[PDB]
């Protein structure tokens, strides 16, 4: 069946920004269950009414906290939302961290933590999701549109981004046979608070206008709300899309 | 104003000691570099790389030799530190170090992906940015990466996603340090006819590989020779320098983007 009666999602990151609007669309359009993952303590309470909200949409819901750049951190992830809502169908990761600076001031410590969020992290999920979705499930991961940009910048995030293109290739091959979906979904540049602290002003009145629909959204950005039914379309009835790397931004970058 | 020969130049490369990073350095050498730095990783590498310094000598450059372990950020610095204080400048950095791992998805340790990633990402990270501080202007910037980049395909998740980062790396270094007259590019064989190839594949996958590209038949053993490499690695640091910011895959026909 491709709709979403009866299916539990986890969502990485869904306590707030896109994934707390995905786990209140995917409750709001029937969904049974929805697992809430998050990460920072500042980000509890928008767990709690993340879950509140879903239960209101009426679903289930749970929280769960975790730092994913671990393997056994997901793992446990994985676990835990099975062991409460008896299965897991739909896996969607939003985790990530943004770093614009240039190349030769990039520290160690500064591309550690930039691939331990935006590659390994995405590694394991996609690995557990391997050994936890049921059969016919989808997994999806959150990446950048600048992967089809050429710029200066953006190496340690652009560059901890794309392996999870690459990633999403291979599970789609290897997941296949139990007929699980994967996908890369890339926004532009979105209205959120995780874009702007990266963003000179000169930079934020860039990424307003480089979008051929930029006139269009709230602020010349991707909206948050223009993301989510892409993103219920493939956990739903674009399920045949599967192996692709797909961009959503209103006319930005392209591929 | 540029010179686009390798006349004067100090060329380094990580992994010059044995394989395609070995053949590099006699081929830069006998085309006329001034110097090459032979980067090794493991003891059992140590010999290939005195006999590429010796070879590299015959030839007619100055050669000197240096062992790193390149997954931290304080070796790789201390490399190009260790070269400029040998040679006094760098002007030609060449990335060979890479490490293959063909599994499931799902049987990938924590271990296995982090020394992947170390080795094909990281390495190349530090690589990147500390030519960057290092290189002379006009200087030259090349990473390896694989074909499989443009390959839709089970098994290799940890290594073409762990080469990924770098044809990012290389957009973005190519715009940063277009300023200062560099060129940087990422080069991705074929598999290739080197011992680097064959533990990670079983006998089933060697044969498809030996058959997959379409000029095959015409190598010496159907893979990637490095021979055929190596001219296009010395084009791009010579009369190639406009090519920058690119990935390219040379492969024989297999893959294509
Ligand atoms: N916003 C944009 O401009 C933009 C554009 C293109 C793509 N994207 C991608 O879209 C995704 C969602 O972005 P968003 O705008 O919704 O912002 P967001 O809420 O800040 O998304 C990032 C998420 O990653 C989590 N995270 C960070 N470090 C973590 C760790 N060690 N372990 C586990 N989780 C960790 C954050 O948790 P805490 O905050 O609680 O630490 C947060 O939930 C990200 O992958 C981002 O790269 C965003
Ligand atoms: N051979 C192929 O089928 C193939 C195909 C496509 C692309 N490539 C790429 O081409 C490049 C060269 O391959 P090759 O065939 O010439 O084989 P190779 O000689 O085995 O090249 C890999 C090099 O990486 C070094 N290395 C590994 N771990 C390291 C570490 N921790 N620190 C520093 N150096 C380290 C190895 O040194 P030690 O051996 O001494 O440890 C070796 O010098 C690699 O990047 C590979 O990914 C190869």
């Amino acid at each position: 069946t491709h709709t979403l009666a009866d299916k539990v999602v986890l969502i990485a990151g869904g306590a707030k920004n896109l994934g707390g609007l995905i786990a209140r669309d995917l409750a709001g359009h029937g969904a049974k269950a929805v697992a809430i993952h998050y990460n920072s303590a500042a980000s509890q309470a928008q767990a709690e009414e993340t879950a509140a909200a879903v239960r209101a949409a009426g679903a289930e819901a749970a929280t769960f906290q975790a730092d994913l750049t671990t393997a056994a951190a997901v793992e446990k992830l994985f676990d835990d939302a099975k062991q409460r809502f008896g299965k897991i169908d739909i896996a969607i990761n939003t985790v990530g961290k943004v770093l614009k600076k240039p190349f030769t001031e990039i520290s160690e410590a500064e591309y550690d933590e930039m691939f331990a969020v935006n590659s390994k992290s995405a590694f394991f999920f996609i690995k557990e999701a391997g050994r936890h979705l049921e059969d016919h499930g989808k997994l999806v991961t959150l990446v950048t549109s600048l992967l089809g940009a050429f710029t200066p910048f953006y190496a340690a995030y652009e560059g901890s981004k794309a392996p999870v293109e690459h990633f999403t290739r291979a599970a789609s091959k290897e997941y296949g046979a139990r007929g699980i979906s994967v996908t890369a979904v890339g926004p532009g540049p979105m209205d959120t608070p995780f874009f702007y602290p990266a963003e000179g002003a000169d930079a934020v009145a860039y990424h307003k206008t480089a979008a051929a629909l930029s006139p269009f959204s709230k602020t010349g950005l991707t909206d948050i709300e223009d993301v989510v039914p892409f993103i219920r379309h493939l956990v739903t009835d674009g399920w045949w899309i599967t192996g692709q790397t797909i961009l959503i931004n209103g006319g930005y970058t392209t591929k």
